[PDB]
């Protein structure tokens, strides 16, 4: 059984209180290792988070936007003054989620929630996609339906793309020709009675390749809302099949502002990326604040 | 083993945008061959289908109605800007789906599902009966149950009227003397695990009284929803005993507009007629559109 | 992965219409191997099963009794008049079910479940004692809680008696110092989300002792409602830790015996013995009749 | 390591069948030493504790009160015929559980919790107060949420009311000024996965100032929902820094009345007082009696 180990007992992204969009929390951030840099595409709020009313109310509103920072040493990072992407449509109008991002060919696709706030299940995936990381377009509803927890996997599996998706309360998968139509849907994997998987599983990060199958991070959920991470080995050449799944959590909230913050208990991954035969994972921590951890690749073992 | 042959590698029937009743859907109809016309009575959808909700959502709801259209060659239709059938009463606040027309004694039963939308059960067996396939009266609950893949037989049986029906998740088979109570329900079809009959069978149109028995075409869903099409043989005295099966579906999602679509990877079947010497097969697909596939009834060997 | 066959394609028992205590369904049977004899108590009902009201009704009323049956071969067995064990009214109004017996030293301890029909939850697991199979005293309520599929083990361990019950909807283990107060509760089995025991699980007939742990068959429902037998293996020590459990069933309803009856779908066992290297599982067939099956020793695998 | 030791082999307080409303269970007690006598707040149960079903049935109500008794060697209590208090019919239907009391400025504070019984998660801390421990007064709902395990500091902080409480599974810490309005909520302590206090954790009764901090004994619960105590130490000058916490529980079922009872496996605390140089020590035994133990204020190290 391996553990993540964290490279800091501090938050390497904060919220900026002189932000208005990112004044709140900075965190479930997507991350992308290319030119030798970190780039971290940061889910950013402007607001905590009520969210135990019967609908949303717009004196509770809070608005996601996703911020872009960078750094040569994973550990220190240069931001900026405005987020890259926002909820500009009507559909996404409490902003953009928990953006997860997967190159595939010289493209990068960026599928996050867009959440509406019309109502709680007003929530679905969509997908921007660039070039350069840096002119997102393209834009598209993923899936029309209320769902989350989306990524593309990074190559094609016999002539489709691979989509990791989340129908309550499973990790589904799906196949497509264009980029547009989904089928093939699947569950791949379901949470766990009687452990710290038990409410609700999603797919972390996108899978990492490796030799011998695709790195599945993933979060669970128990019955109090707690947030861990754990791992999964899917099959190399049928990803929709899992070989191996520890049955421990990788990362679990431990430190005062993983503990602590606009959401209790929650360490939670939108993206990890292998470097220096070190897996990188990015956290959100409480919702709150930016964590990262890593583990060195031997040890992934099952 | 045999299989049906598309007529047309494109769609008979398609939505119509500028109809709202019909904008989203049309699929899974009754057909009946009278007067050398086939009569086709398709389900249509004002809206997409969200079935991933803990509970049907206003937000999503969408309206099924029943829909006619008639052709001389069985693939050429004419349509109408109106439905013929839509709900009138609280259980088919979603609406009318997945008629079966039987004729028994010069008068025409509609079977169709009656949604409430309250909850993913709201559903029930709902049966209108007319002289002319035109002018439906006697709306009623044919069993007050949440129940669906309902078929009258065209004959009575021992001077009884028999039912089709699909308790989950089988087939079977009741019986009355009045078209009101039934009884002596019992299943007469499984699923069959580890195959792509193996989550549940539905009947799909009426059984065609043959002279070697009743042919019992059905669906079958395997362990991922892929609806796919298979057929039975019933004893012709006694439609409760399954006398043959193929092992092998005689239709399954190949096309693309039936692997993909509002639900991908389905072909199901409300209704199919014997003309000249043929065996033609309606279908929904991907529950967007209607197709027509055949089969020389020659060819239907066990 | 091994499965149980069927001795017979017909019941070994079945209801006996000249007597009212078991005119409808003889099902659900503990089985004792003694004398170089099998000695079945059976479950029997008076009456179909109405289950589907809000609230027990009179005009629907069941009483289940006991019956006794005794066989040298295990498959023809001699039967009697008149039941050995009924309720004592008015916590068992509705009668005594699914009795489990297990020798320990050299007293016969029946678990049973009594039905009060005051309302859907008025049961409980009660127990009796014998040093005979015939004199059953010492009547009282295990748990007073609505539980069922109650076992005891037929050791004690480290001095303490070992229960099986079945708070919904998982397999749980307790202990006792005087067979009175229970203690030390845990799960020891939960059902499976997306397999054939995935609604709720129970103990089939008390674990019969191997060389390499305790065999504990047990019973899994589906979302259907469909009753299926399965196997796993206990820690031989620590009876609390399953070391093994088969993925498949080892039986399922297949006979039309089995799946249509007075519960449809269904096949339960409360009685296993080994005799001569096999292993005897009689279970009941759709609430209605009794089987038997059997698996060579050798062929337990897991 | 240290550990509470039992000042007796018995309870020191038990039902008394022949009073309804203490028929069946006293426990969980607030303690008070005041005019050299200990002052005991019970709760009392009418009713044995049927938990498992999925939701509160009013077959099975179960109803709380509280009772007061007196003594002055801490082991031989006089009782009265009544309680205390009642759960306000129907806000608290099924009773007040729980108390813990603290004084502060010459008023007593109860704190337990009000449970309604319209489902498990119906209930929340309350609040009454006296200057006298007899004439309680000011009810409150102290948050409005499902909460418990809840107890005020003797003293302000810096001005400020300080309250422990319980958002499951951590203990929580808040401040006030006002004693009806809590802020900056925090958590200060959690349960540690694969020990005995993995499920969740809660305060047992109020800290006791010591000069080295605030002794907070809990209770933590392992994941087969065993009971047991352990002590943490908090920082005197901020009670939100725990500054030391033992690993091993201080008290744990041992005694048959401990292990077996309404609710089998716990013991459970909701007072606490230092009498002459001593922490005395009463805890619920299997939600059915009381005991006490004690420790020498001297032997707290950690
Ligand atoms: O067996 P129980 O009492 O229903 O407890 C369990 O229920 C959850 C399902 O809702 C499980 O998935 C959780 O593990 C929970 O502990
Ligand atoms: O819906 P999920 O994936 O189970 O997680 C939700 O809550 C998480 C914890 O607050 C957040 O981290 C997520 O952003 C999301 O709002
Ligand atoms: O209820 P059934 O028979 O399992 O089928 C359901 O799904 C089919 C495919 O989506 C649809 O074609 C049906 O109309 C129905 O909604
Ligand atoms: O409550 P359980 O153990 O899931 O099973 C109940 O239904 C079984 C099948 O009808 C019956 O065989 C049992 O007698 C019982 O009534
Ligand atoms: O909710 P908590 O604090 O985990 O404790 C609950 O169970 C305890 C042990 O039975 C009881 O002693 C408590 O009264 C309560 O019902
Ligand atoms: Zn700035
Ligand atoms: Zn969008
Ligand atoms: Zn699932
Ligand atoms: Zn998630
Ligand atoms: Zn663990
Ligand atoms: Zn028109
Ligand atoms: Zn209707
Ligand atoms: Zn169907
Ligand atoms: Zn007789
Ligand atoms: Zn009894
Ligand atoms: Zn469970
Ligand atoms: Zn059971
Ligand atoms: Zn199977
Ligand atoms: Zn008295
Ligand atoms: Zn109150
Ligand atoms: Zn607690
Ligand atoms: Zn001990």
């Amino acid at each position: 059984m391996f553990r993540l180990t964290r490279l800091s007992n501090k938050p390497i992204l904060s919220p900026i209180k002189e932000h208005e969009w990112e004044k709140e929390a900075v965190f479930n951030a997507a991350v992308i290792y290319e030119g030798n840099k970190f780039h971290l595409f940061y889910r950013a709020s402007n607001n905590k988070f009520v969210l135990n009313t019967e609908k949303p109310e717009e004196k509770y509103k809070f608005v996601s936007s996703i911020g872009y920072a960078v750094s040569e040493d994973g550990i220190n990072f240069e931001r900026f003054d405005k987020p890259v992407l926002v909820g500009e449509i009507p559909q996404e109008a409490w902003g953009v989620e928990d953006p997860r991002i997967t190159k595939i060919d010289n493209k990068y696709y960026m599928l996050y929630t867009g959440f509406g706030g019309r109502d709680w299940l007003d929530f679905r995936i969509c997908m921007v996609w660039s070039d350069d990381l840096k002119n997102w377009k393209g834009h598209r509803i993923v899936l029309d339906e209320p769902n989350k927890d989306a990524a593309l996997l990074s190559e094609k599996i016999n002539g489709k793309y691979v989509l990791f998706h989340r129908r309550m309360p499973d990790i589904w998968i799906a196949y497509s020709d264009d980029l547009v139509n989904w089928y093939n849907h699947k569950i791949i994997m379901s949470p766990k009675s009687h452990t710290w998987e038990s409410k609700k599983i999603g797919i972390a990060g996108p899978p990492i390749k490796r030799e011998d199958g695709w790195l599945l991070i993933y979060h669970g959920v128990d019955n109090n809302n707690v947030y861990r991470l754990g791992v999964a080995l899917l099959d190399l050449k049928d990803p929709s099949k899992v070989i191996a799944r520890q049955k421990e959590p990788i990362l679990e909230p431990e430190l005062d502002w993983e503990i602590n913050g606009l959401v209790p208990n929650v360490v939670f991954s939108c993206g990890a990326v292998e470097v220096n035969d070190m897996y990188y994972v990015y956290y959100g921590a409480a919702d709150t604040h930016i964590g990262v951890a890593v583990i060195e690749k031997e040890k992934v073992k099952f």
